């Protein structure tokens, strides 16, 4: 049972807490879309773990290349290259966008948001970086600093030249031009703002695609290509950051690709590794050689070791072989047919948005009011777990608690309904 008197004596002894509160159950196994905890009871994984199994938990050609590069080329000099690197490497170029050419393979997201920061500023001989209000990059220096939906307080200064703008979130607008929610007047107007507080430093805007952290919010239409202009009218860098919705998960290999607009900088992490710590940056051939001209340092224990990229190379190779962006969308469209046929049943769902596999829920307590429930909507998470489903919910400041659902992208049918069910039953019962 999870009730280990000796482990749970040893946790509080020795863990360092570092946000949230921990599950009152101890994991012993993970297969496919479920973890077991000590009783041996199922638990439908429908967050992909910290939303990185996109291949499932432990799946047997992750199990392989693990075990085959961990016996034969495991971790090396970083100056010493070898056959995964440039492999990954070159998948990387052929299945991002033209104009985004080379790879550097790191470990985690917010490593790889710091490499991508410090090439836009040695690029551009400037400093100041301007993110989304709502955005989450990562705990360290500069990706934190570019971090506004948390963690900005109690720990000193940000870095130098940081700056926000509103993210358009179209359920709660409140930028208006001639009686409708005009959210590129918004971003013109954020901007002009940013160019008058500005030292004539701006270097690079990060940004996620879809804001994962920040409540689901998806850019709308022709967003992010007008984002873009305001960067190359002002020699500003994008940065866009797609450690949750690259590789797949929201329907398209990259969530850029939707929009068609091409950063000039991607970063990826958390789906790339499916469960292990590897990460990336790409970008083109004409920053990678104007950074190498201007000495770029990016030097890392673990850049360039072998097995994390063969590990990353198999999980490529798996999505593209079976076929797992177009499962994202059949899958995620018949959850998303069933959260609408919850929200018909249930006046506290506000709001159904996301794309493929990064869905997200908004509990409200008034539907006309959108006044946030998230007493709510904590039960909710509560219920579903009791019940045998892993979910998370974020709170932010004027908004209602949003359910974030990621199911690895090898869910099934039958474990979709079965998700459904549980939810539909958790909301049942804390009502
Ligand atoms: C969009 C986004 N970018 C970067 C990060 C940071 O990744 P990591 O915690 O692995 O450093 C996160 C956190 N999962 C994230 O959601
Ligand atoms: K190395
Ligand atoms: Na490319």
């Amino acid at each position: 049972l999870n009730d280990d008197a000796t482990f749970w004596r040893n946790a509080r002894h020795h863990l360092v807490r570092y946000g949230g509160t921990f599950e009152p159950m101890i994991i012993e196994r993970a297969k496919g879309s479920f973890v077991y905890d000590a009783d041996g009871r199922a638990i439908l994984d429908f967050t992909s773990g910290q939303m990185s199994a996109v291949l499932g938990h432990c799946h047997p050609e992750i199990v392989s290349v693990i075990g085959e590069y961990a016996g034969k080329l495991d971790h090396l000099f970083s100056e010493m290259l070898s056959r995964p690197v440039v492999d990954l490497a070159t998948r990387l170029a052929n299945i991002t966008p033209p104009g985004l050419d080379r790879a550097l393979l790191l470990s985690t997201g917010a490593e790889s948001n710091e490499a991508a920061i410090r090439m836009a500023k040695l690029v551009t001989g400037k400093y100041e970086i301007v993110g989304f209000a709502q955005s989450w990059h990562g705990m360290t220096g500069a990706a934190a600093s570019a971090t506004y939906s948390a963690g900005r307080k109690g720990v000193g200064p940000a870095a130098v030249g940081s700056f926000a703008i509103p993210a358009p979130f179209t359920y709660r607008p409140r930028f208006e031009r001639n009686g409708a929610y005009d959210y590129l007047a918004e971003l013109d107007y954020a901007f002009d703002l940013i160019d008058r507080q500005s030292s004539g430093n701006l270097a690079a805007f990060i940004a996620e695609p879809i804001l994962s952290s920040g409540g689901i919010i998806e850019l709308p239409d022709g967003y992010m290509a007008a984002l873009k202009r305001k960067c190359e009218a002002r020699g500003m860098l994008l940065i866009l950051d797609e450690a949750q919705t690259g590789v797949g998960r929201t329907g398209t290999m990259f969530a850029c690709q939707r929009d068609g607009v091409t950063p000039d900088i991607l970063t990826l992490s958390k789906t790339l590794g499916a469960g292990l710590p590897l990460a990336a940056i790409v970008t083109s051939a004409a920053i990678e050689e104007r950074a190498h001209e201007l000495g770029y340092l990016f030097y890392t224990t673990h850049v360039s070791d072998p097995l994390p990229a063969a590990v990353g190379l198999r999980v490529l190779d798996v999505v593209q072989r079976d076929g797992l962006v177009a499962r994202a969308n059949v899958m995620g469209d018949r959850l998303r047919r069933g959260l609408l046929d919850l929200m018909e049943r249930f006046d506290c769902i506000g709001d159904v948005r996301g794309r493929g596999l990064l869905l997200g829920v908004e509990i409200v307590k008034d539907r006309r009011t959108k006044e946030p429930a998230d007493g709510l909507g904590a039960k909710i998470t509560r219920e579903c777990m009791n019940l045998g489903l892993s979910m998370n919910i974020v709170q932010l400041p004027g908004m209602g608690g949003v359910f974030r659902i990621a199911p690895p992208l090898t869910v099934s049918e039958d474990e979709i309904d079965l998700g459904l069910s549980l939810l539909g039953q958790a909301i049942e019962r804390a009502l």
